[PDB]
Parts: structure tokens; C-alpha cells; sequence
């Protein structure tokens, strides 16, 4: 789907989601392109009209030294030596303009891989770049601007006819890129109108992972809880008598002078069960929750009647489940129901003796709290080892 170009040639090795079609993988192989020919009045080629373009990306981690120092384009529409690219490094993405006269302005958004929980390691981001001719280039980060650099001195800039979507110059040969949603505009776009193409192409009806992907069902995830990132779930004693309770501080996976990151793969695994035709979690959906123990599945439920408005969650064996409260209405995040359709609260956690235990509680409902999670599934662009 692209209402800019005429032909679209797409290369054998070009992989796409099968949950969601709109995500294309590019991998580091030569046949791993698309090749789109513009239609001649998209065609750049101009000393005064402004432009922009904007598109999503996930970019896997960087693991080793051979990432470093190594300047790759993954969007090139240059030709003649004139024209724009994206090109991507260690830690950077890169935005380049060339005029007809060798003249060059490069626009840089850095990030570090030395950090507990980053917001863009292998993570979907909101990428826009726009240009005004008479004075700057910038390039906005999920709609905050970032940088900007002059580009009033560039002669004209004749574009190519195509635009290359394809890794080249890298020499990681298991990298690859996630991207999505590419657009061009032809006009210098304001913070607003960038403010309403990230809300706009969120979907936001469909609930999200840590990743940026779909909240799926039958999946197994690893959650993060955003009041305090530096906590994981773990159960206490499977059955009614147990408990789920927040423990820290998390783990670290590092590689000298590459990446420190906090580990994700931490706790007890939530999967997602369906209640009430595919494998998509929406907003308003009505699920299950299981929780892995000891690799066995148990069913996250609560005794709605206990004392206190916080209702202590248990993880009880499916079978026995009885009239136990364990309807949960997913939400874009999980408001536990009982079996008269009433809202018991929000999943949260709660402070009993010095022990943060999860409970549900409409004090959320009412009311960032303890009621905001992340679900993290295992993701080859991590790299980290389920322990
Ligand atoms: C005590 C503290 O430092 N932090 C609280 C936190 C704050 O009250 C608030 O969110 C700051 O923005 O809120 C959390 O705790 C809640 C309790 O304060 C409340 O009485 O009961 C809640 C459960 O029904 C909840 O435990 C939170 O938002 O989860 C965490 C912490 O206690």
C-alpha cells in the first residue's frame, strides 16, 4: 500500500508480519529490498519547496563491537549525488540532504544502550524528518523534537526516482530492522500536525506490547510494572493460600562497552486467554489470565470477598477456580471483573507488611500508578536468555 509510487519490486528475502502486515523486516541480505518507483510529480526536485517524510522503526540491539563505527543507509533516495537518505549506526539514526554541489548536512538522533529500561532499544518509534529550505532540517522522536541543523546553503536537490528500502553498507550480518507506515509529505509539517500522525497510526484500539507489536493471546509474557520498572512477579505458593507480590531490584544483562540494560525476561510469565476470531488483544476484551509456575499454568484469580478494598490476587489451579472472581477486561490495562459483570479494580499492588503483594482494586478505577504494566514477550531483537 503506497499512493506515492507507480511500481512497487519487492526482493525475494523481504519477510512480513503474519499478525500484522503493515511491519516489514529488512534483513542485512542483498535480496532483502523494496524498490519503489515515484510517481513523477511525488519526484523531488526543487530549490525552495519543503518537505517531509515520516515512518516507524524497530531496531534490534546492537550486541557486539561490529556494530560499532559502521554507518549503514536503510532508506536511500539518492541519485547523482544529490538527493536524502536515512542511514542508521550504533546508537544513531541519521538524516543526510545533498545538493547537485557536493554540499552535505547530516541531522542525528542519538540514544545510549547504557541505560535500565530504554524507550527505543528494539522498540516501534515515531520517526519524522522535515525540511525547510530557507532555513532548517529536524528530525522528530515519537513527535518531540530532537535536533535540527541548517540547510539554507544547499543548492537544488533533484532527488532520485526511487526510494531503496534496504540495509546497505552493514557489516553485522544478522542485522535486520523492523519498519512500517513510510509517508511523505510535501511540505514542512508543524509540531501539531506531527503530534496527530503519532496519535493517529498508534491504533489505538489495540492493546501494545513492551515492543511496540500487538498484545496477542497465547503468548507468554513477561511483566513489567511502571510505577517501579526495577520489580518482576513472582508467586509466593500456588493456590488460594499464596499470593503475587512485586520483588527487586532486576537483573543486568551487559556486554562491555556495547550495552547495560536491565534484564526482562524476569518472573512469572502472564498469558493472555480468550473469554468473550484471532489472536489480537483489543481494548474492552474480556480475557484470562494464567501464570506460569515451575513451567505449569494456574489461573490468576481473587477472593473478592476478603477484607479491604484491595483484593489480594491468587494463582489457583484452573480446574479449581469455582466462583472465584478472574474475568479481566483488557483496556489501552487490566480492569478484574467479578461474575456479576461489577469492576473489582485494577491490577495493581498494595503494601502488606512490607510485602508489595498484586492486588485489584477499584481505588485505581477512581484515581502513572501501580496499575500500569508493560507485557514483555521474548523478542529475537533483545537477545536476552529466558532464565
Ligand atoms: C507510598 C509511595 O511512596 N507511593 C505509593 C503511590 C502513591 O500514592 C502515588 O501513586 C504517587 O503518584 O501509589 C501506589 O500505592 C497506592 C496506595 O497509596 C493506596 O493507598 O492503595 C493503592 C492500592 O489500592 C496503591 O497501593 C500505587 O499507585 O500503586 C504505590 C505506593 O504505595
Amino acid at each position: 500500500l503506497s499512493r506515492y509510487a507507480s511500481e512497487i519490486n519487492i526482493g525475494s528475502k523481504v519477510n512480513f508480519d503474519p499478525i500484522d502486515k503493515n511491519q516489514i523486516q529488512l534483513f542485512n541480505l542483498e535480496s532483502s529490498k523494496i524498490e519503489i518507483i515515484l510517481k513523477n510529480a511525488i519526484v523531488y526536485n526543487s530549490m525552495y519547496e519543503n518537505f517531509s517524510t515520516s515512518f516507524w522503526i524497530k531496531i534490534p540491539k546492537y550486541f557486539s563491537k561490529i556494530n560499532l563505527n559502521n554507518e549503514y543507509t536503510i532508506i536511500n533516495c539518492i541519485e547523482n549525488n544529490s538527493g536524502w537518505k536515512v542511514s542508521l549506526n550504533y546508537g544513531e539514526i541519521i538524516w543526510t540532504l545533498q545538493d547537485n554541489k557536493q554540499n552535505i548536512q547530516r541531522v542525528v538522533f542519538k540514544y545510549s544502550q547504557m541505560v535500565a529500561i530504554s524507550d527505543y532499544i528494539n522498540r516501534w518509534i515515531f520517526i519524522t524528518i522535515t525540511n525547510n529550505r530557507l532555513n532548517n532540517s529536524k528530525i522528530y522522536i515519537n513527535g518531540r523534537l530532537i535536533d535540527q541543523k541548517p540547510i539554507s546553503n544547499l543548492g537544488n536537490i533533484h532527488a532520485s526516482n526511487n526510494i531503496m528500502f534496504k540495509l546497505d553498507g552493514c557489516r553485522d550480518p544478522h542485522r535486520y530492522i523492523w519498519i512500517k507506515y513510510f509517508n511523505l509529505f510535501d511540505k514542512e509539517l508543524n509540531e501539531k500536525e506531527i503530534k496527530d500522525l503519532y496519535d493517529n497510526q498508534s491504533n489505538s484500539g489495540i492493546l501494545k506490547d513492551f515492543w511496540g507489536n500487538y498484545l496477542q493471546y497465547d503468548k507468554p509474557y513477561y511483566m513489567l510494572n511502571l510505577y517501579d520498572p526495577n520489580k518482576y512477579v513472582d508467586v509466593n505458593n500456588v493456590g488460594i493460600r499464596g499470593y503475587m507480590y512485586l520483588k527487586g531490584p532486576r537483573g543486568s544483562i551487559v556486554t562491555t562497552n556495547i550495552y547495560l540494560n536491565s534484564s526482562l525476561y524476569m518472573g512469572t510469565k502472564f498469558i493472555i486467554k480468550k473469554y468473550a476470531k484471532d489472536n489480537i488483544v483489543r481494548n474492552n476484551d474480556r480475557v484470562y489470565i494464567n501464570v506460569v509456575v515451575k513451567n505449569k499454568e494456574y489461573r490468576l484469580a481473587t477472593n473478592a470477598s476478603q477484607a479491604g478494598v484491595e483484593k489480594i490476587l491468587s494463582v489457583l489451579e484452573i480446574p479449581d477456580v469455582g466462583n472465584l472472581s478472574q474475568v479481566v477486561v483488557m483496556k489501552s490495562k487490566m480492569n478484574l471483573q467479578d461474575n456479576n459483570g461489577n469492576d473489582i479494580g485494577f491490577i495493581g499492588f498494595h503494601q502488606f507488611n512490607n510485602i508489595d503483594k498484586l492486588v485489584a482494586s477499584n481505588w485505581y478505577n477512581r484515581q502513572t500508578f501501580g496499575c500500569s504494566w508493560e507485557f514483555i514477550p521474548v523478542d529475537d531483537g533483545w537477545g536476552e536468555s529466558p532464565l
